[PDB]
């Protein structure tokens, strides 16, 4: 909505820049530090900067708005040296081109978001057990054993009782149909029994492509023509299936373990046999559904067949699949052990399925072009519980991310608030720019300061939770982490975290950037220095701080001290960039003389901490 980002060129590059629209920031060894926040404070818009920045550290440039951006790998600072977050091809300075520059910073800026929610969501399982409104991207570094993973994903095109199909989705090409079959079934399971494995090149490549998901399950591979494999989690079977009974002398029941069936089984003139293993596959799973929790069976469609029978929870097609192949793969949930609550998907029974239904299903979504938005839909339809954020109770420590503020939970902002009252960590737009690639809404930053704020709850926009996470817990946020401070600013941030002893006024929590322009704009547009500064910083909507930590540093500490007070920074690793109880209860009290009604209880609830201190 005003936050900007800083765009720190280095020196070899700076004569380019000079050429834009943006605005240019130029230093030079001295400035001051209140020179910075002076200065920086007058930019609306992101800007250029350039010039001399040994003496600052990073957290210190973080707080400022500042990305690196060089042809050079990282630069020199006081803090220590830090990875360039945009490098330039120097073949693309060099040249000289103002917008293929500029386009070059926007990209790698877009690339960078995820580092940002990789930086929050990788605190969050440091610190929580369920996880709520997520998707494949969480997924991807749980411990299944550990986490619970909840959200309510996008539905992949099915077969079951129940039809509906499509609509059509545009798509895009993915690993081949074996491989991205594997892809999107192994999560949680932990043996594997795959059957009609082959000459085992698929499980390999997966293996070369998932090393780690690999390596934490136990296959067994059934096969005649399966060749000798050392890899020690790799049991090689050179049996031939048709019972069950040939999987039960490899397996242990002596212990508990999620345990995947895998069916991928064909011979060498009808093929009315082609069926028999699709059904026998599924007949064997179901007879030992009570050992796994589930199966996927190659489902080949009859030509001959108009309508017909199998064991099913689900049927559908499967990525990167040549569009003239007509083998949809079938799931089976299952009882039997596992780490994921999958009863949400229907015990796995006989279905009844119409050959062209079928048929249109495969029409419609195959094709070796055509992939990777199907299998992550496979993927989180098959592993995540589809449980709603909002509405669920929670014994267990949550997370919150990045689901929120969802145009879909339009006017539920109680329920989400009381949702940042209770979380491990959680997060909301309040981005007021016009706003693309992403399709949220944004809570008034004022209303997230008043209800956020709880003697257990800290709540800072995205860059000071950032830099917060950095300070407290130097190794789940390395310093030289690379993020985009103006795009972690549209961002409110929530977590289930002590005020710091002493409340040393770090720059986690101080920042106010701008707040000078900010004051003016408030007074020339709607009109009416400590109470003032409040007053703005709230009116303002421009920012996202933690008033209680905030507060309880301004009296309980500030003064204080010239010596004892720093001292207590020293000492606390903290960082700044600026250097009673009555005037805010006028400014309170006056901003809600503005205010009733669009807020604020509370407000009542702060005001009646300071004259109840
Ligand atoms: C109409 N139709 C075409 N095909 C494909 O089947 C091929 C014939 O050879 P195939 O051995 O039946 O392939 P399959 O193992 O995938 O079933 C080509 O005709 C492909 O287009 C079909 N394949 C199946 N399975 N079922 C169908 O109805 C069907
Ligand atoms: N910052 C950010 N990180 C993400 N990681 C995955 N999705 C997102 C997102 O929308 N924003
Ligand atoms: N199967 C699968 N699909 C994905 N789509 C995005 N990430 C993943 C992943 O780890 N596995």
């Amino acid at each position: 909505p005003e936050p900007h980002a800083v765009l720190y060129v280095t020196n070899e590059l700076s004569h380019i820049v000079k050429d834009g629209f943006l605005p240019i920031w130029k230093l030079t060894g001295d400035e001051s530090l209140n020179d910075l926040w002076l200065e920086n404070g007058k930019y609306a818009t992101d800007v250029y900067a350039y010039g001399d920045v040994s003496k600052w550290t990073i957290r210190q440039l973080r707080g400022h708005g500042f990305i690196f951006i060089s042809t050079h790998k990282n630069v020199q600072l006081a803090d220590i040296i830090k990875t360039v977050d945009v490098r330039i091809p120097r073949e693309v300075a060099r040249s000289h081109d103002m917008k293929a520059f500029e386009n070059e910073i926007g990209r790698r800026r877009i690339r960078m978001r995820k580092g940002f929610g990789d930086a929050l969501r990788n605190y969050a399982f440091k610190m929580a057990i369920e996880f709520h409104g997520s998707e494949a991207e969480t997924l991807n570094d749980a411990n299944p054993r550990l986490h619970k993973i909840y959200g309510m994903p996008e539905i992949p095109p099915l077969y079951m009782e129940y039809a509906e199909i499509g609509t059509r989705f545009d798509d895009e090409p993915t690993d081949e149909k074996l491989v991205s079959m594997l892809d999107y079934i192994v999560y949680s399971a932990e043996e594997v029994h795959y059957i009609g494995c082959g000459d085992l090149r698929t499980l390999m490549q997966f293996k070369k492509r998932s090393p780690g998901r690999f390596r934490r399950v136990l296959w067994h591979v059934y096969d005649p023509i399966a060749p000798e494999c050392s890899d020690p989690n790799v049991i090689v079977h050179n049996i031939m299936v048709d019972s069950k009974k040939d999987i039960l002398k490899h397996m242990n029941f002596l212990k508990r373990v999620e345990r995947l069936f895998i069916w991928d089984v064909s011979s060498d003139e009808w093929e009315t046999t082609r069926f028999a293993e699709d059904r026998l596959g599924e007949e064997i799973a179901y007879e030992m559904g009570g050992a796994f929790s589930s199966a996927l069976i190659k489902h080949r469609i009859p030509n001959s067949k108009d309508e017909y029978h199998c064991i099913s929870t689900y049927l559908f097609p499967q990525p990167g699949a040549d569009a003239d192949m007509y083998e949809l793969r079938n799931f089976m949930r299952l009882r039997g052990y596992s780490h994921v609550d999958r009863h949400m998907h229907p015990d796995a029974s006989v279905t009844k399925v119409v050959s062209r239904d079928v048929r249109k299903m495969v029409e419609l979504y195959h094709g070796r072009d055509r992939g990777r938005f199907l299998k992550k839909r496979l993927f989180e339809h098959l592993h995540i519980v589809r449980k709603n954020g909002l509405l669920h109770e929670s014994d267990e420590p949550r997370a919150d991310l990045f689901y929120l503020t969802n145009r879909c939970n339009m006017g539920l902002e109680p329920s989400i608030y009381e949702v940042m009252k209770k979380s491990v960590i959680a997060t909301a737009w309040v981005g007021r720019a016009p706003l693309y690639d992403y399709d949220d809404f944004a809570l008034p930053r004022s209303t997230v300061m008043l209800n956020g704020s709880y003697r257990d709850i800290r709540i800072l926009d995205g860059n000071g939770a950032i830099l917060f996470l950095m300070w407290r817990y130097p190794d789940i946020v390395k310093k030289d982490l690379t993020y985009d401070p103006a795009w972690a600013m549209n961002f409110a941030v929530s977590l289930k975290e002590p005020i710091p002893d002493p409340p040393v006024p770090d720059i986690s929590l101080c920042r106010f950037i701008g707040l000078r322009v900010e004051s003016s704009v408030l007074r020339v547009r709607n009109p009416t220095d400590l109470s003032g500064h409040l007053y703005v910083t709230l009116m303002s909507g421009a920012y996202v701080t933690d008033l209680f930590w905030w507060f309880k540093m301004i009296l309980d500490w500030s003064a204080q001290n010239r010596e004892q007070k720093l001292r207590d920074l020293k000492r606390s690793a903290a960082e700044v960039i600026e250097w009673v109880r009555n005037d805010l209860i006028a400014a309170l009290r006056e901003y809600k003389r503005k205010m009733g009604m669009r807020e604020g209880a509370s407000i009542d609830s702060w005001l009646e901490l300071l004259r109840h201190l």
